């Protein structure tokens, strides 16, 4: 359930996560306009833009 963004992300709401554009998060749920990804290359944990990262293909 890996995606990847594509857009520079910077954390506003509570309990979010910030990623890079073309970065990696594995969704740990993606339920909500706010899907919660687990990072890979730091594995922070987080709330993320459901509309902002799309599969790594």
């Amino acid at each position: 359930n890996l995606v990847i963004a594509l857009h520079s992300y910077e954390p506003s709401h509570d309990g979010d996560l910030g990623f890079e554009k073309g970065e990696q998060l594995r969704i740990l749920e993606q339920s909500g306009e706010w899907w919660k990804a687990q990072s890979l290359t730091t594995g922070q944990e987080g709330f993320i833009p459901f509309n902002f990262v799309a599969k790594a293909n």
